[PDB]
């Protein structure tokens, strides 16, 4: 049996839910308390009886605050994850810096009295929007032990991600004019190793701002990816492989089966 499985067996509805089966609470990390990042909010399951959970850090994009990605925190955490949404050291930080800050936020969790005993520090993942998504790719490229990476409308000047060894879901927005999929998201997917567990999902009709207010398609597939790779939870592969029969997705590619 897989000791990292959490929660009941999933369905389409369970991964679309605004709140999953775990009640959650939150705690604030001040900028002063944060070493190597700008502070953040940690969302965590309150139930201690089901084991420890994997950890996820999420970065906003250029000039943006944690508020622009906050909704992802409790929506993901309620599926059985400890999730920290960060502010960056400065609003002007570029993607490589954001990646180091994502790693610093993950490493902070094991020192946080509220959540340290709720996490498995060996099972960590990174996500982010725009330059924060470029940051997620950089963090994976700088730490081959990370279990998953999810750039959401990622932006980066680096297009070649051939050294990434972390299963990566690239989420593009079809109409994005800020991080256009042709030169960002799709280029990243294409240069990730051909034998990596990876997928590309383009959100039909979506703008760059799709990640900044609740989007069920973004949430459901991010949840399934984190379950499949942070928890190695094979119950979630059915949602990722093959292409979903889902009108909200305008393009899909993957290296399924994983
Ligand atoms: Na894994």
């Amino acid at each position: 049996a897989n000791p990292y499985e959490r929660g009941p067996d999933p369905t389409e509805s369970s991964i679309e839910a605004v709140r999953g089966p775990f009640a959650v609470a939150q705690t604030t990390v001040s900028r002063l308390q944060a070493d190597g990042f700008g502070g953040g909010t940690i969302y965590y399951p309150t139930d201690t009886s089901q084991g420890t959970f994997g950890a996820v850090a999420i970065s906003p994009g250029f000039t943006a605050g944690q508020e622009s990605i906050a909704w992802l925190g409790p929506r993901i955490a309620s599926q059985g994850f400890v999730v920290i949404t960060i502010d960056t050291i400065t609003r002007l930080d570029q993607p490589d810096s954001r990646g180091r800050q994502l790693q610093a936020a993950l490493d902070h969790l094991r020192t946080n009295s509220v959540v340290r005993n709720r996490i498995d520090p060996n099972r960590m993942a990174v996500m982010g929007h725009s330059m924060g998504g470029g940051g997620a790719l950089s963090a994976a490229a700088n730490n081959t032990s990370l279990e998953a990476a999810i750039p959401l409308q990622g932006w980066h000047t680096r297009k070649n991600w051939s050294s990434v060894r972390t299963p990566t879901l690239v989420v593009g927005a079809q109409l994005d004019t800020i991080a256009p999929v042709s030169s960002h998201s799709e280029a990243f997917y294409n240069s990730l190793p051909s034998d990596l567990d990876k997928a590309y999902m383009e959100l039909r009709g979506a703008s760059h701002l799709v990640s900044n207010t609740p989007d069920t398609t973004t949430a459901k597939y991010s949840i399934a990816w984190l379950k499949r790779f942070v928890d190695d939870d094979l119950r979630y592969e059915q949602f990722l492989c093959p292409a979903p029969d889902d009108f909200a997705i305008s393009e899909y590619r993957s290296t399924c089966p994983f």
